[PDB]
């Protein structure tokens, strides 16, 4: 309809990629100049890293007899910071660094990062300055922020000074006070602090608007650039094929998945936690239960890897100790929710194993779900895999356990609106990144 180009209103700087460079497509033409320390790829993300020629340089209209100033003005983007080192406490909360930069005459704007905050801090033209920061916690079981991709923006007027993450606002600064702020200095983006040498960050879609963007165009922006074909794993990356992931449900965050001991099902059990005892942090490990694998259904041809979208056909395995097993269910049952049946590969007829993977949220999120249908052209679904706590009345026993369980129940509740985020059936598969030790 090119009524799109509403969430390009009033963008005067749109850093984006193309031919392996960063160029400013706003229509205004700034100069642009990255580094060789900045890596680049086709999906828009760039990542600035310790390196002293790990930087990009923007260049704006000079201002010959006046001095160039902003009114209102936003500035828009997705970033990813990674986790803390354990060993590394101390330097990571109390160490500052600044990532992006824009003065002149010593007046301006920059961001900067203090361990779990991300800083917006503005300085008029007598030195007079003032911050509104986002801080995210880092004493949590499972964070929505830590080394996974979120979006930022921070909107000016002559008042407030407001930061908005994933299309919601956070922080707001009474900026009054403050007077005018010189605005075409040149933009550095660059790793500037005393930090660790193995220090990055990701950043995508940089751009500026002089303007005070509304919540409503935030949260539409949010959602199209959350849009893509293919799905996306814990941080936010797309997902892939025949890449090694732990499994992470988010209904029950807490809980990972482990083949039951003497049995051929998944038991569920508690994450372990932060070992040491740091009085700064917490956190549930993210690297255990069972090591599962992305395997391409229909046309499976020299599957090496590969980009795994919507609607996709294929099949969960797992590694059993170097052995490649796979995820099944009967094709019969009679519980509203039964067990998941977890065996070698085979093609036997006594249960259905191809999933096909979904997107039931209408709504930007990281998770998906699976689904068992009789088959691929039939519309027969026979459930969604989930968790869900049976009870195991033994001779003596007398005790609930959560079992990894494909059930007929979240097959109606998927369709309830709005989509229900809290259900069991949401899974997010988790692969190993620089980004988070533990």
């Amino acid at each position: 309809n090119k009524y799109n180009s509403e969430i390009l209103n009033n963008i005067i700087l749109n850093l984006r990629y193309k031919d392996n460079n960063l160029i400013d497509l706003s229509g205004y033409g700034a100069k642009v100049e990255v580094y060789d320390g900045v890596e680049l790829n086709d999906k828009n993300q760039f990542k600035l890293t310790s390196s002293a020629n790990s930087k990009i340089r923007v260049t704006q209209n000079q201002n010959i007899i006046f001095n160039s100033v902003f009114l209102d003005f936003s500035v828009s983007f997705w970033i990813r910071i990674p986790k803390y080192k354990n060993d590394g406490i101390q330097n990571y909360i109390h160490n500052e660094y600044t990532i992006i930069n824009c003065m002149k005459n010593n007046s301006g704007w920059k961001i900067s990062i203090r361990g779990n905050r991300i800083i917006w801090t503005l300085i008029d033209i007598n030195g007079k300055t003032k911050s509104v920061f986002f801080e995210y916690n880092i004493r949590e079981d499972i964070s929505e922020y830590i080394n996974r991709w979120f979006f930022v923006t921070i909107t000016n007027n002559l008042n407030n000074a407001k930061i908005y993450i994933n299309g919601k606002l956070e922080s707001n600064t009474d900026i009054k006070d403050i007077r005018e702020v010189i605005a075409n200095g040149e933009i550095i983006f660059k790793l500037d602090g005393d930090i660790d040498r193995t220090q990055f960050i990701w950043m995508k879609y940089f751009s500026i608007f002089n303007t005070e963007l509304s919540q409503s165009n935030i949260e539409e922006r949010y959602k199209i650039q959350s849009y893509s074909e293919y799905l996306k794993d814990f941080w936010g990356n797309p997902l892939m094929y025949n890449k090694e992931y732990y499994m992470f449900n988010a209904g029950n965050k807490n809980s990972y998945i482990k083949l039951k001991k003497d049995s051929p099902v998944g038991e569920i059990l508690t994450r372990s936690k932060y070992n040491q005892n740091s009085k700064y942090i917490n956190y549930r490990d993210l690297y255990i239960g069972e090591k599962f694998i992305i395997r391409r259904k229909s046309n499976s041809q020299s599957i090496n890897d590969d980009i795994v979208r919507k609607e996709d056909y294929i099949y969960l395995d797992f590694f059993n100790l170097n052995q490649e097993w796979r995820v099944y269910t009967y094709k019969y049952f009679k519980k509203e929710e039964e067990k998941l049946f977890l065996a070698p590969i085979s093609d036997s007829d006594e249960f259905y194993n191809t999933i096909q993977i979904k997107e039931y949220d209408e709504q930007p999120t990281y998770s998906c779900q699976l689904l068992f249908k009789k088959d691929e052209e039939s519309t027969d679904e026979i459930g969604l895999i989930g968790i869900h706590r049976f009870y195991e009345s033994g001779i003596v026993f007398e005790e609930y356990k959560d079992y990894f369980c494909i059930s007929k129940w979240y097959l109606k509740e998927v369709k309830r609106k709005p989509y229900n985020l809290k259900l069991g059936c949401n899974w997010q598969f988790i692969p190993k990144d620089e980004g988070w030790t533990e």
